[PDB]
């Protein structure tokens, strides 16, 4: 049931933003007793945090498939492109992730989950860049991730300015910049 | 003037509780006016939100246009992009509300239009600066620079204590350095 609720929340949020994800609306979409929800989560914020944790765990599993050695540029691109709205699935994910990032302004649990998530991805990016002798690796890693997050935010609210082919070109350009001075 | 007072109340509510807290009734309550007074100016909550967003983007663009460009592009780019970073309380509030509207833009055509126009305007100015100095891939690097400030602002929302102004300014300086690599400039 809690997994079902997390999927149902993501589904509502992608459709109608997080303002649509009332305890009531999430129940309809999964099955389930409005009490069944209350059984698993004592607060709405608990329910949101669980959904975010689910989305993050799925993202990290995806990074682990695509970021598997060999050419650094291609690995960095495959990983960062998971965060960009390049198809309908990733457009929904980007929408929901951005929504959680704004909701973190008023929710310490969501802010902490995001902080740990960014720390994890950033450390992974840093390890890649250090391994190839990149100048200012850690700072550049932070910048790569921040820039990808910003591109995703910019794109969801203005898709005509950020078609997938443009997003892919912009990510290529950013990666090329980050790798300047690396070997290779 | 009256719609402007309502836009200011909306911003005050949104900076506190997000845009979820910015119902017509909550905005009316914060402004000290009747629901009827609000509905008089705004036919819909959409129109209320769009007007508030326009008010905000006007303020931001006015600040960007006040940047002294002079003869040093790195300095000008830093001064301009610093205005879009949460380096103090006022800009932290602006970041929170602007990010909220960006997210709402995913489902609201009126907000998307205002966001698109804003991004187009800013990218155009940044591209002019970069082309002016022979920056490789100037247009895309302009879009990347703007994305950097947007992404850094987004993260600083949830963890403001961890993104102090000096961290944000350092990150921005490093990105500008990368953006200017291969441009006709003299460091
Ligand atoms: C220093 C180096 C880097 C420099 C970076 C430069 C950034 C450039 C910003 C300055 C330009 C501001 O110019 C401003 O553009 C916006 C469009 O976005 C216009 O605004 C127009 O669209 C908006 C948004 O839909 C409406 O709310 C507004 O009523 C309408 O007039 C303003 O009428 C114009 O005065
Ligand atoms: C005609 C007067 N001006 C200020 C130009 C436009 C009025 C519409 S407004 O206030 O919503 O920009
Ligand atoms: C409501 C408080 N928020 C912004 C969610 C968390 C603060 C995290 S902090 O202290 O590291 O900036």
């Amino acid at each position: 049931s809690p997994e079902r609720l997390a999927a149902a929340l993501f589904d509502v949020a992608a459709e109608s933003g997080l303002e649509g994800a009332s305890v009531r609306e999430v129940a309809k979409r999964a099955g389930v007793s409005i009490g069944a929800v209350q059984h698993h989560f004592s607060t709405k914020d608990e329910m949101f945090a669980f959904a975010l944790r689910t989305l993050v765990d799925k993202l990290l599993a995806r990074l682990s498939e695509v970021e598997r050695g060999g050419d650094p540029a291609r690995a960095l691109f495959a990983a960062m492109s998971q965060l960009l709205p390049l198809d309908e699935a990733r457009s929904r994910e980007a929408h929901v992730m951005a929504a959680f990032a704004v909701r973190a302004a008023t929710s310490p649990s969501l802010a902490e989950i995001r902080r740990k998530t960014l720390f994890t991805i950033r450390t992974g990016l840093s390890a890649v860049l250090i391994g190839i002798g990149t100048p200012e690796a850690e700072t550049r890693a932070a910048l790569l991730l921040a820039t990808v997050d910003g591109l995703a935010l910019d794109a969801i609210g203005s898709p005509a300015l950020y078609p997938p082919e443009y997003l892919e070109h912009a990510l290529d350009i950013q990666i090329g910049m980050i790798l300047q001075g690396a070997d290779v």
